[PDB]
């Protein structure tokens, strides 16, 4: 037993992690077959930043502006290209270490590993949730630009993360690998703002369950409600709306202890009123929502 | 900015876990060079669980009763022996995988990774403490014995834990790389219980330091302590006495901050007395006491 924050193992993604130069900037580049994916704001100066036209700052750039790196070894730029926010550049050799992949875009609530890099360099692994304001709470000093976050399912990697820059709350905002934002962030140095966040309703449940699997059972209650009754109260503690489809993925916890969401959104019903009268849930004195239903199946059974 | 339980990227021990069977009994081992460590249990049975006698169980055992599986691979045992609670089966392969690595036996408050592994495939990674009753706070299922704990440091893999057993309170219980345990626990299924846990002070304040680092100084106050005061409170509280190693440790973010360790103690003691009063420090309503020093250093 016990219940942490668990990253996939990272060994396939750091196989992937080289170091991009364009100019003075220097940042990280995901390497798969023969193509280094990283922010397109690479080929920005600080001028640049304010305003940049990236159409016009790319036409002038030319292959042999790219230093890409793979740990003591540079790989030659043969091409450059733009998908949306992200710079690919074409290398003359396929990476031997390309895992089984694809590029996914994932839904608010959803939770990912996130391979932190400085230099081209893997230097921590954290869990993360797409926060519903699509920004993400995680730990990135200067050079962690085109850090990725991913999934991973049997043998393939599913990424779904490239980190582009901290909002002025100390929250990240980044594209999914073919360069589509998550949110209403633009890549350029200007006044951006993560929207009022929410609570991960699904997820708070997800992790009591979790709580209860572990023998952590004090908050449970003899009561049931409805998903009208309870979504009057989560909009009113800034919680998403729980849908069916939520109850339905609970479904196999609901099982395993004998507790039904509406039985379980009682005690959260509850807790958000009453609050915790002083105790914790496993070790938390906050309702956690980082962990998804999958999450706590994947490491409690 | 921002402040998280960060693990280390677990690349170079993912190459190094193998499945060791041995009777109807599978868990994790771990593969350098032509070596392979695992929980010396992995040779008991029912009825060997209570007063297993390794010595007498070891001896009756040959080469080919240990079925070690590098994923497809069933690598070769041409050896076997055991250093105190740690068996070490000899194979005919080096892993070609092994990284550059040290065993360290680690002290209580230190922090590590661990990889979760089940029939040698890493599951999951996750950052601990030791605390100071010798026991980790981990998550654990049957199969996940012989699972370990590092640090990386400069691209050198240091090996501080492998996992043995969970306690009856549901914490976990192992050995350095050299078999030796954490805490006065036996690989022997009799009842063990683990000390009163503490909180690791030393932590609580590299994370407080940390918090007016990424700009945080409402529970900063205007008194100081002595650092015996400080003692005499923080026990009242199951807090590890602080020791003039813990200050001379924290002069670093001491110095970086302008706030000297003795204030920073004040504004503990007074944390303790007042709870948060509904606010969070990076992100937590509790004191987290799981970042060491070092650790605080390295992230910001
Ligand atoms: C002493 C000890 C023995 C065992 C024996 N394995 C558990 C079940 S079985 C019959 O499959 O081996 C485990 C842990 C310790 Br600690
Ligand atoms: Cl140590
Ligand atoms: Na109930």
């Amino acid at each position: 037993s016990g219940f942490r924050k668990m990253a996939f193992p990272s060994g396939k993604v750091e196989g992937c992690m080289v170091q991009v130069t364009c100019g003075t900037t220097t940042l990280n580049g995901l390497w798969l077959d023969d193509v280094v994916y990283c922010p397109r704001h690479v080929i920005c100066t600080s001028e640049d930043m304010l305003n940049p036209n990236y159409e016009d700052l790319l036409i002038r750039k030319s292959n042999h502006n790219f230093l890409v790196q793979a740990g003591n070894v540079q790989l030659r730029v043969i091409g450059h290209s733009m998908q949306n926010c992200v710079l690919k550049l074409k290398v003359d050799t396929a990476n031997p270490k390309t895992p089984k992949y694809k590029f996914v875009r994932i839904q608010p609530g959803q939770t990912f590993s996130v391979l932190a890099c400085y230099n081209g360099s893997p230097s921590g692994v954290y869990q993360c949730a797409m926060r519903p304001n699509f920004t993400i709470k995680g730990s990135f000093l200067n050079g962690s630009c085109g850090s990725v976050g991913f999934n991973i399912d049997y043998d393939c990697v599913s990424f779904c993360y490239m980190h582009h820059m901290e909002l002025p709350t100390g929250v990240h905002a980044g594209t999914d690998l073919e360069g589509n934002f998550y949110g209403p962030f633009v890549d350029r140095q200007t006044a951006q703002a993560a929207g009022t966040d929410t609570t991960i309703t699904v997820n708070v449940l997800a992790w009591l369950y979790a709580a209860v699997i572990n023998g952590d059972r004090w908050f449970l209650n003899r009561f049931t409600t409805t998903l009208n009754d309870f979504n009057l109260v989560a909009m009113k503690y800034n919680y998403e709306p729980l849908t069916q489809d939520h109850v339905d993925i609970l479904g196999p916890l609901s099982a395993q202890t004998g507790i039904a969401v509406l039985d379980m959104c009682a005690s959260l019903k509850e807790l958000l009123q009453n609050g915790m009268n002083g105790r914790t849930i496993l070790g938390s004195a906050l309702l956690e929502d980082e962990f998804t239903p999958f999450d706590v199946v994947r490491q409690c059974s």
